[PDB]
């Protein structure tokens, strides 16, 4: 199955007039990886498709063409892609790269065939794309986990003891627009700290919650996550949010 | 000087159309502390009386009469205190009783003049006072800190490792409605975690610190950002939790009819 909805932007005057179902249809997607299904998100917030693949019996494939104006899907577009599930593999136009738990691969526009597969049925691969308009075509790069940026970051006292792994980084490569990294909180923290949409995956407890900030710096509000959902930042809203244990999470930039 | 606002209760459909800064000015008290100054809010929350006296040079003292409908302050209420500052004392119809830095006490039913003085006006004494309805008289009893009801609580994985105090508790002494403790966080711990209640965020660990207090029904709920030494209420309809950038200390009251 495929499933692409879209949302569109909106004002922080706009945002001060919605119920807490409201708030979340607008700026939360409650359902990411399900097994065999392709769910994306299109925001008009600088146009960002994110969503999840996770294959099981037939392999995936982004195809997406008259919908977007154009004769395939990465014709004016770059794709960043981030394996949180089992080992898998994406094959780019034959070629055929194996993917681990935790690698990346950054795709370059105008590469026309990507098709996503995973090693194993019963425990697949959940591929997280995320794919931001493009005028120049950059080199694909896969991005192994062992070979990663890895900065560790924050202490105790301000419950954000995490480590932060940078990859898709402008310092480590070029890109068009798009940015993406991937930060994990140690047990006992739980606060991470224009635009920029969060993942959050790998809770602690099954009861666990995140509570994300959006809006201006002091007229904010709040949407309560659970496991693996997503959340979209505007610009002009701070980034912040707080779990009730330590969790995981992948950010994308652009703009 | 002296000075006590109103504030009336709401429904939660109510409130569902608030924005942040409307729910600020009926939930939040942002100023409670000033030097030679008593600030008091009355909410209609079961008619709650709460806020801080700071006495410097001259001696302060709640003077209410014509305001609630009787002769004097204490005729139909309890009242509760807390010193948070420097050493001070208070003076119950003539006799003054020392109290030092997070002693507490409860006055009942019937008193007529409390006094709150400080020791120092440099270092002045912090009364966070807190005042419910009562029928009927109880004794008059100091709350050293010393010998106030610890019970910690939480471990790290949840961040909200804390030891609570409780002050006035119905196991500890008799009382006609209130019920007051203090609880602080320890360092790594930020989370707070049926009846009305009402919290005063103080002690925060660091200048830039921020507590996001959660109020509503469990489904839509909003928030509060609290600044170090404010307070917030909470109707019964609400739930109780806060979470902080650091860990701070906060003093809780409750009244209704429970225990």
């Amino acid at each position: 199955s495929f499933s692409m909805v879209t949302r569109y932007a909106h004002s922080p005057e706009d945002i001060q007039h919605y119920d807490t179902s409201k708030l979340r249809h607008e700026f939360l997607m409650e359902k990411i990886f399900n097994p065999g299904d392709i769910l994306l998100t299109y925001t008009y917030n600088d146009r960002m498709i994110f969503g999840g693949v996770m294959p099981t019996d037939e392999p995936l494939e982004i195809k997406l063409s008259t919908e977007l104006g154009v004769d395939f899907f990465l014709q004016r577009r770059e794709l960043g892609i981030i394996n949180i599930g089992g080992a898998g593999a994406i094959t780019i136009d034959g070629r055929k790269d194996a993917m681990s738990n935790q690698d990346g691969y950054y795709i370059g526009m105008g590469t026309q065939k990507v098709v996503f597969t995973s090693e194993d049925r019963d425990h697949p691969a959940k591929f997280y794309v995320v794919s931001t308009p493009a005028h120049k075509t950059y080199p694909n790069k896969k991005l192994p986990f062992a070979t990663a940026l890895a900065k560790p970051m924050g202490d105790q006292q301000h419950l954000n003891k995490r480590t932060i792994y940078k990859y898709i980084d402008a310092s480590q490569m070029d890109t068009c627009q798009l940015q993406m990294g991937y930060t994990v909180l140690e047990p006992g923290s739980s606060w991470n700290t224009r635009m920029e949409t969060y993942m959050y995956f790998n809770f602690a407890d099954p009861e666990t919650r995140v509570f994300h900030f959006l809006g201006k710096p002091d007229e904010t509000r709040h949407i309560t996550l659970f496991n693996e959902q997503a959340v979209v930042n505007p610009s002009w809203s701070i980034h912040c949010g707080v779990g009730t244990t330590n969790y995981a999470f992948i950010w994308a930039m652009c703009g």
